[PDB]
């Protein structure tokens, strides 16, 4: 019962389409939206925020949450004590990935995404040269941008996961120039180039660890 | 400090080793081993309890949590309102992902895990002769247990969650006995093509 007025909670969100940030409606209005008692629809709303769709904020309001209903490290890659077997399993994941992705993102960025990747190359390079260490998170940064631009939907939810686990449990020229050649593919709107381009590239990062 | 704590908590239960079910030693225990308060500790573990680690059974004790740090739906797939082109791009995932387990598993299975997943096949073709729906989820764990005996870590972590949100939103029968087949055989390039070629027969339909 309660999960099931979770999920019409759920979907009454959905249909009407509240930003993130959002004030839900006061719990005695739901309750009589959906036609349940009062405690039924408290612990429905409990139920929402223990997956992150909500943000219940003591002395405010229940808000839509940011997390969108994705926690800090959703597959629980936290419990596993080998994390260097965990590493390259999560290579061989983006491995098998990430080749697609770039070859999508050839296939279907438009010029002022491109723009954006540009930029955010560039901004690679530039904090690389000054020995900034946030060149690491842009790094990540770059990945998932790739996986939004790829147009799968899933892929842009999975990619920053796996990426952000790696770089939480963890050349730089050959990066660099992997990066440029990458957007040179891409660029050209030639996605095999692409893909092989990514391909070689996550294969030498690899390597270097 | 309490998320502090809270990795540190995570730490000892990770070099304890405490399996799935287990009780921890209360909290008394708890803050003394790792030098805290009280107030703390208990913070701590509501911190872990909160990221699908931890249960708290109220009247009972804490436990080590059969979620293993994994909540429903973890990706947030069902914030997404295109469903269609969600399932689609799954089956894209998938055709990636699936053939490799299939070729690691050929690699890698044991004759005991072998003959838990001829069981499984076999309990598949009998639910889908015997017109038993369950069959459907017999078939995601099915997969789910390829991507186990995969050994890739991050593979059984994240097929089941790619599978199953595909299910909530004769011919497989054959291809599973076809993949068994090279599994048995040892032979990782023909399950690799078995499977590849499940998967893309699956996402036609």
């Amino acid at each position: 019962l309660v999960e099931q007025t979770a999920d019409r909670l759920l979907h009454l969100i959905l249909e009407r389409e509240y930003p993130v940030g959002a004030k839900l409606p006061n719990e005695y209005e739901l309750a009589e939206d959906l036609d349940v008692g009062r405690s039924t629809i408290r612990e429905a709303v409990r139920s929402l925020a223990t997956r992150n769709i909500l943000e219940v904020r003591q002395g405010s309001g229940t808000y839509i949450s940011s997390k969108k209903g994705v926690s800090e490290d959703p597959l629980g890659f936290s419990l596993i004590k080998d994390t260097d077997r965990l590493t390259s399993d999560l290579f061989e994941l983006r491995l098998l990935l990430e080749p697609r992705i770039a070859e999508l993102v050839a296939y279907r960025i438009t010029d002022d995404q491109l723009q954006l990747l540009e930029k955010l190359v560039g901004d690679i390079e530039d904090a690389v040269h000054a020995g900034d260490p946030k060149h690491l998170l842009l790094d990540v940064e770059f990945h998932s941008m790739l996986a939004k631009y790829s147009g799968n939907i899933a892929m842009d939810s999975l990619l920053p996961v796996i990426n952000q686990s790696i770089h939480l449990i963890n050349m730089k020229s050959d990066s660099l120039e992997a990066h440029r050649e990458i957007i040179k593919a891409i660029r050209e709107k030639n996605p095999v180039a692409a893909h092989d381009a990514m391909l070689m590239h996550i294969m030498s990062v690899r390597r270097s660890a």
